[PDB]
């Protein structure tokens, strides 16, 4: 509906700085409604939700278990590791590790899981072979978060990622029982809270994966609906703002509120 641009192009406003906005419908995939939908913004965390996605159709196709160990070092740590931090003795296996990086979004998670598919220019490769040829990762933990101005590297663009995200949800991508367990760790959440769930009705569905970097960027990719479902994706970014991180999750979670009460 129009009147949630008003909210987004007001975020804008209020942020001082580019709002990339797509809200698509999951079962036909067709755009509802945009703002700067063709532009890169870059992913920050929502990435990790396509690392899993890899991550899963490697276990598909029977390349690795979910169940593996995975051991690491104080020397892996990377900032915000707040689950593997507690891990160093006994490791982690692949399964709590992509339940670290999306729901409480850690970084050496998703470090130590990039590592197991070949790092950054697989997880590219993995995306342009699944018809992604947009986005685009090009870095680790975490240099990823730049967010340097006009660099494509760590880029997505709104539309780009909405439509990926619909495949990996409901695509013959991965198997029901990978689609169903990247959809579990992105409805689990310790860290999201602040932003769409904040204006998500009672009884509706969520899955979702948020992100922060530098430079003021923050952004949320996310699959919601009524009455338990998901039935759109929804995918905003924004980089450049000098707010701070509350003003920065109300707009967010404003535009939430447009596009719930418009639905
Ligand atoms: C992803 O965008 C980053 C990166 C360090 O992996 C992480 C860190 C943060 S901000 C720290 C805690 N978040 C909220 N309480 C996020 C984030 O999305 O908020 N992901
Ligand atoms: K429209
Ligand atoms: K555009
Ligand atoms: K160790
Ligand atoms: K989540
Ligand atoms: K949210």
């Amino acid at each position: 509906h129009p009147e949630t641009l008003v909210k987004v192009k007001d975020a804008e406003d209020q942020l001082g700085a580019r709002v990339g906005y797509i809200e698509l419908d999951l079962n036909s995939g067709k755009i509802l409604e945009s703002f700067r939908p063709e532009e890169r913004f870059p992913m920050m965390s929502t990435f990790k939700v396509l690392l899993c996605g890899a991550v899963l159709s490697r276990v598909d196709a029977g390349q690795e278990q979910l169940g593996r160990r995975i051991h690491y070092s104080q020397n892996d740590l990377v900032e915000y590791s707040p689950v593997t931090e507690k891990h160093l003795t006994d490791g982690m296996t692949v399964r709590e590790l992509c339940s670290a990086a999306i729901t409480m979004s850690d970084a050496t998670a998703a470090n130590l899981l990039l590592t197991t598919i070949g790092g950054p220019k697989e997880l590219t490769a993995f995306l342009h072979n699944m018809g992604d040829h947009v986005t685009r990762l090009d870095r680790w933990e975490p240099e990823l978060n730049e967010a340097i101005p006009n660099d494509e590297r760590d880029t997505t663009m709104p539309a780009a990622m909405a439509t990926t995200l619909r495949k990996l949800l409901t695509g013959e991508l991965l198997t029901l029982a990978s689609r169903q367990q990247l959809i579990d760790w992105m409805e689990a959440d310790k860290v999201a809270g602040p932003l769409l769930r904040s204006a998500l009705p009672a009884g509706w569905f969520i899955a979702d994966k948020s992100g922060a970097g530098e430079r003021g960027s923050r952004g949320i990719i996310a699959a919601l609906g009524p009455d338990g479902k998901p039935s759109r994706i929804v995918v905003i970014y924004t980089t450049g703002s000098q707010a701070t991180m509350d003003e920065r999750n109300r707009q967010i979670a404003e535009i939430g509120a447009s596009l719930i009460k418009h639905w």
